[PDB]
């Protein structure tokens, strides 16, 4: 079964920021308007029972301290003196994350909604559960940080990791480094992340990049993956990068649930005009290219959204990975018409009205980070005692003659 | 509020040159271990949208091939030897000698910038009346020329920043050494008056700011009579260095005017600085510096506070961090009570050998000067058609 | 209305290079002599109101760093050698060899770009309905390379504009003795602009490509793919075997394709008396001229249409083509018969067009099957790919 | 007396233009704004006694069929042109950049009304200088209209100067662009010397007036034609310095009977052109020195307007140019006061409403074009027989130590 999170409080609350608008009701209007919501398992938001519930639920990663100020910013401005500025300011509750009426609401809303989707795959209502609400990787502990304030990713993780040997795989897909979900499990070697992204001097936040490459500490040294990009980077190329590096990971590390991050920043049309990357389906999408890798792994999955500024396109590519997974998932072929369909967003796909984004492809290697990543990958089953199969890997690099990249 | 520029990335890249080492973490941990960090709005770096943006940024006044230059010679250091067309690229820059490069030298001279530019920033929306950066204020640097151990100048982009956004801007600059990459960025420009304060001898680092019967340059074009200098005797104290500078800052303030205040402090006056040149202190009974600062904030203009020299890391954090709580005081309108004993926290073994807040010391042509800089900002001012109570000017001296 | 590119400063600066000396001016002055110039409107070359200008304007296809060089090169030849390192630059843009420098390279180069942008200018505003530009047509030129005599690619920077105007489509026709390189690759991912070219290929011949590469046809990438078309001919083809082998294609092309403006290399090297001697095109008008056989086709689809120069190394001769293709399109356009005399009238150039002073050229007169099943199959997959409507028999009818 | 030309009908017909709007009645009316028009004698347009005269006066220079259309290009766009008008105009470039307009003959031809009044008043001696900011058309060849030039003022107002009675005009163009028509009118006969100083580079118009060796006339017009093309960014002192001392020396050996002056002011820093950065600054401007410099030969003069898009920077420039004529041949201080005085187009002025353009000025160097230019003028002064005063040359290039360029 193919879950995907959708209410409709949490459509208005997932709509009602200043820096996404009306992004999440296009997505899922545009799949609506596909007909795929028939085919999907509607994963309602969690809620609790008291605000005490909420509040455990929550200081589950972030500080008490942080939660009280982020409520009271809310309810600041539903109506500040000088103390209330520096509080705020002390929290990072300003400038990229500024209050809004709603703002607590708003953050709550993801995590209800990721909590929500790892409980269904918890208890094994679906196979894949998507989030497009969802996807928050840059908040810390005690700071908002890029437009995120709660991070729903680390909660819908803690969640997974604590059920019940058992390992998460985070992947993150989108342009900027996920260094708050990084950060959270810094130490913990049963969640081990990976975030592909861009990098460079002044690119935000900073880090996922050579500092050598610092990869956890303690007891999870070895388990935070980095494989930063230059721009300009295709779907062809950027999907040869990370392709041999994710399966390998599923080799050895055997994860019991992935959680991919699909921002939705690396299209060739996003305002950012870093990467290159396309919706494309025949030239293959990398996302779609990813997102059917780690699928046909067969593992428990959450998707969740990300960054994307470009609404339009982002509601394209969303829309394709939603069709992709119900086909991986239950081996029913979506159909997807080239044309965008009849619906009150219709207007929003101008002047092409077309699913494919409006670019047009044309046209440096990583090998030495392959190998750097794989050795990497060696000394974390080793100091964990996981089986390091170098035949599997071998054979796997092998399938594009670089089988000389991974070591014994 | 009173605003200061700091974060765990940013630490650790103000930490990451071999000539200032850590001292950046010497001052804000004991700015931490005085208290004031609660008083203080933390200010994040400026960070950008993509690689374009940056350089979109840094070359409104750096060249783009210098900036490349940079660049590469960040990339270099982190894989090596240079060869003889790279060694001729980096000499073509004064990427050398003063100027070396290092495995962060770019990530290391942009977050300066960074820094000074969400200064900036905070201070054009509002959010703060005055920016502490002690990251910055690399006064040194050239449009197309690493100088002084500065590789990108993070006062000229700063100030950009602020006359862009009629706003007329002030710069003070108080390090032991002529601002100069910061004079020439607008000798062209009235708009930005730029006054330094600085030892100046023959051979003396870095030769300008002086005497060029020779006469004082001072701007061109429509940015004549826009720079100011005094060049100081060594041997200065902070009575005669305070007596020196305090009418002109006020008759500055006066005549021009700015809607925004930018300080360069560099501590590499105090007397207790390895130059040895000048004989300021920090004390707080009066220290040169404090002295200017609080003359500075007393007009109430929303004002940028950066850093600069200091090779004592202690004194100069001793000395920044009085000058912390002094802005926070004259702000805020707040009593701040520092003890005099250097509170225990990561660096205090550094503090040695007494552990007291005050440093570890015991304490004509000036007149020339006056009258010259005062017939300077006159000319500036007819030549602006300014208004001046030449009547009030005057009896400032 | 027929517009012509021309200018006093036009026709020196395309005078100006020593590969194709003064056939500029051979060419012009034939047209001149026959009375055809009060017929064709003027179209100035573009000029720009900067520096800054006119590199935005030719570094919206060539680098900057090319167009850097080829300025250098220029300065470098109008003074007394160069250096070692001059020499280096200069290698790795190919400005050397076959593109070696002059002392008005740049501005020869740049002023071909001048005219076809004038061109392209007066389809868009609709001025005039077809527009001639025998200073141009420079087809092997590419974004940071010189190439067989080719500087800066006028034609790709024409086409660029056409497209850039207002879903516009393109139809590139290149009819040269070889194969339109340059164009072909600038539009390799753009399915906007279709290339079409008829040339020799064989192993060695300048410039390699527009051939097999079991090799098969590369065509296009991306959404560009199948928008990439050639049509490779064996040494020896006449006037008619060549004008078969073209006539079908052209005509397909334009029925799927329905573009908004046809861009056509006239390039002359096909001629029978090109001392390259490969095939034996006429520009005869009654068998008849390849040339004017293609040209009336494309002319007879009442597009918009740009016609350029291009090769041609018999001066004489590719001025008694171009002279005829020229009163040709004035027929085919205003309706307005144009009627040549067999012999060269007099003019300053006469002496040229010995010993016979005829303006016919002196000359006594399965694999294309397989090519044309494979051409239709591309144009299929190029239609479907792009959601074309058309016929299928209708198309098929033609061959 | 300083002259300057103005009428009623003269300045509606100068503001017709699509191309130039409303130019010549914001300068007219800055220059009287500031209380110059009672310092000048106003010299009115010439008018004819039948159209018969004044089709005899322009066809002095241009052709009887290029008037001929051009006074039908006016007829048509008074009343869509037939296939064969549209050769016509085509034929004479009375497109593109010189389209028609209803008022384009009139237009024209009121230039030439300023300009032949102009040099009438000079000839009959009523003024010593005379100003017309109507006029300036120097792109206008015999045949051909060219930069929305379409008669040429200039080459009319020239030839009645020179056939009044060893009577030498010289020619100073001081415009942006090469004075193309000007020179080319001028090319075969040695009483009319030009010189024009020009932006020239690849592409840029005319194209003219560069590196061909400079071609500089013919047949008796032989080394009679001056030209010193210059890099685009020069200031006004560098501009300055290299036109002053061939000023002076194209003065002292040609002695002009008369002097024409063209002083298009789109080499201003402000021009939408941004090719040189001249100013009108007073306190220097370029335009101001050389005006001045010209002026202390005390030889009557003509002075033109010409191109220039920057209306309030062209009216702000002119008005100086003004007020320092005055001065400098009425010995009257002209005291112009930094704000703009009050006066319908005051508006015009903003943000800063002063006399200055809002402008802050911030190897290189031409010596071998002066060496050439001083070679070129004793060629002239051999084949003219004129005495070439060596030593008054010399001392002139001496006075900046460049005495060495000078030629026997
Ligand atoms: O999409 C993002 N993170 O996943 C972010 C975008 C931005 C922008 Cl556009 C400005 C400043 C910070 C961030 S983080
Ligand atoms: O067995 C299956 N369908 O009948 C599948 C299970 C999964 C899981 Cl658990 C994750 C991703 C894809 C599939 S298909
Ligand atoms: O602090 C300084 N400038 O503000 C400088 C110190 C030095 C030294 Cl110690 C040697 C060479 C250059 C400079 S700039
Ligand atoms: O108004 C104030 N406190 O109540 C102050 C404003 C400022 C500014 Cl804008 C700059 C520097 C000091 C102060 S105190
Ligand atoms: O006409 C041509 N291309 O369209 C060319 C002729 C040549 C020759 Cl003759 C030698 C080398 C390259 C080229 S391209
Ligand atoms: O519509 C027309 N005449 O009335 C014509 C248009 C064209 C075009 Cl667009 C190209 C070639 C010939 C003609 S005739
Ligand atoms: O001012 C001019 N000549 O003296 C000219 C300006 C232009 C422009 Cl902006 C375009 C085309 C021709 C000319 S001539
Ligand atoms: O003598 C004069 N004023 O008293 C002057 C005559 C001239 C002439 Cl003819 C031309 C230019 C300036 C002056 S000043
Ligand atoms: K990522
Ligand atoms: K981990
Ligand atoms: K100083
Ligand atoms: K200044
Ligand atoms: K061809
Ligand atoms: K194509
Ligand atoms: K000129
Ligand atoms: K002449
Ligand atoms: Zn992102
Ligand atoms: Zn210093
Ligand atoms: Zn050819
Ligand atoms: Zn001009």
């Amino acid at each position: 079964s193919v879950g995907i999170v959708y209410g409709d409080q949490y459509r208005q609350l997932c709509c009602s920021s200043p820096k996404f608008g009306d992004r999440y009701a296009l997505v899922m209007d545009l799949i609506n308007a596909y007909k795929l919501i028939p085919e999907l398992s509607r994963v309602p938001p969690l809620q609790w029972d008291s605000p005490s519930r909420m509040y455990e639920a929550v200081t589950a990663f972030h500080s008490t301290e942080y939660v009280d100020a982020l409520k009271k910013l809310q309810m600041l401005h539903c109506e500040l003196t000088a103390d209330d500025e520096l509080l705020m300011d002390s929290f990072s509750l300003n400038y990229d994350c500024p209050g809004f009426p709603s703002v607590f609401d708003y953050s709550l809303a993801a995590v209800q909604g990721s909590l929500a989707a790892a409980s269904a795959l918890i208890c094994r209502h679906c196979e894949v559960v998507i989030n497009w609400g969802g996807g928050w990787h840059h908040a810390k502990r005690s700071e908002a940080s890029g437009f995120c304030y709660l991070n729903d990713i680390v909660l819908a993780i803690h969640r997974l990791v604590s059920s019940t040997q058992t390992r998460v795989l985070y992947v993150d897909l989108d342009l900027h480094h996920g260094d708050g979900v990084e950060e959270a499990f810094w130490y913990s070697p049963r969640v081990v992340t990976f975030s592909v992204h861009h990098a460079s001097p002044g690119f935000f936040p900073g880090t996922g990049t050579w500092n050598i490459f610092l990869n956890g500490a303690g007891r999870g040294r070895f388990s935070a993956f980095n494989l930063p990009l230059e721009e300009g980077i295709n779907d062809l190329d950027w999907s040869n990068a990370i392709g041999p590096i994710l399966d390998s990971l599923n080799i050895v590390i055997q994860p019991s649930y992935v959680v991919v991050q699909c921002g939705a920043d690396c299209l060739a049309t996003d305002p950012h005009r870093i990467f290159r990357l396309t919706n494309f389906y025949p030239s293959l999408s990398g996302y779609l290219y990813a997102i059917k890798k780690i699928l046909s792994w067969k593992v428990p999955t959450l998707i969740l959204g990300g960054g994307g500024y470009n609404f339009p396109d982002t509601a394209r590519l969303w829309t394709r990975v939603t069709a992709l997974t119900i086909e991986e998932v239950k081996g029913k072929k979506m159909t997807i018409s080239p044309e965008i369909p009849e619906h009150s967003y219709f207007s929003r796909y101008g002047p092409d009205f077309e699913l494919d984004i409006d670019y047009f492809p044309h046209e440096d290697s990583i090998q030495k980070h392959h190998r750097r990543i794989l050795e990497q990958l060696r000394n974390y089953a080793d100091l964990n005692k996981l089986i390091y199969d170098y035949d599997q890997v071998y054979q796997l690099y092998n399938l594009t003659g670089m089988g000389s990249l991974v070591p014994r």
